[PDB]
C-alpha cells in the first residue's frame, strides 16, 4: 500500500506532539497493551513478574524499554514508507529471538491508537486516526512479508 503525502502529514503532526514526552507515551502504551492483552507480558522476561498497573508505572526498566520502542517506531514513521533498511534488523530479532506473532503487532497498534486518541483528541480526529491506522497497517504488512522471508510468519 501507499499513503498520500496528506496522510503522512496527519501522522507526523500528531507524532510531533508525542515526541514532546517520549517516556510518558511509551509508558502509557505498554501499560495499555499489558492490561488489554496480558498474554503479551509473558514475552518480556524482564517484566513478566509485574502484577499490577502500579508496579508497571514504577518500573524503570519498563519505562526505558518504552522509550527504546517508541524511538524505533518514530524512526520508521519518519521514513514515510521508505523503511526497508529499518525493518530488516527489527523483523529478524522479533521473529527469531523474541518470537512475536503478527497478532501481537495488531494488539500494540490498537494500544497506540487508544493512547493517541486519549491524549491528543484535537490532533487525532477521524481523518488523523485513519491515516495512523493506514501507516501501522503498512508497517504490519511489510513486517509480515519479512517474517515469511526469515522463515517465521507468526
Ligand atoms: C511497532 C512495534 C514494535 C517496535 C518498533 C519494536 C521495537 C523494539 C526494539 C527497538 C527493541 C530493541 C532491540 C531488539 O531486540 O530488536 C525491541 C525489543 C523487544 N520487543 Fe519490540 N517492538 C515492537 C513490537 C513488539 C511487540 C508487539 C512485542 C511483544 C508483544 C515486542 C516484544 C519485544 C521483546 C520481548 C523485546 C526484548 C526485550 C528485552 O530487551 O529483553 N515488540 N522491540
Amino acid at each position: 500500500m501507499v499513503l498520500s503525502e496528506g496522510e503522512w502529514q496527519l501522522v507526523l503532526h500528531v507524532w510531533a506532539k508525542v515526541e514532546a514526552d517520549v517516556a510518558g507515551h511509551g509508558q502509557d502504551i505498554l501499560i495499555r497493551l499489558f492490561k488489554s492483552h496480558p498474554e503479551t507480558l509473558e514475552k518480556f522476561d524482564r517484566f513478566k513478574h509485574l502484577k499490577t498497573e502500579a508496579e508497571m508505572k514504577a518500573s524503570e526498566d519498563l519505562k526505558k524499554h518504552g522509550v527504546t520502542f517508541l524511538t524505533a517506531l518514530g524512526a520508521i514513521l519518519k521514513k514515510k514508507g521508505h523503511h526497508e533498511a529499518e525493518l530488516k534488523p527489527l523483523a529478524q530479532s522479533h521473529a527469531t529471538k523474541h518470537k512475536i506473532p503478527i497478532k501481537y503487532l495488531e494488539f500494540i497498534s490498537e494500544a497506540i491508537i487508544h493512547v493517541l486518541h486519549s491524549r491528543h483528541p484535537g490532533n487525532f480526529g477521524a481523518d488523523a486516526q485513519g491515516a495512523m491506522n493506514k501507516a501501522l497497517e503498512l508497517f504490519r504488512k511489510d513486517i509480515a512479508a519479512k517474517y515469511k522471508e526469515l522463515g517465521y510468519q507468526g
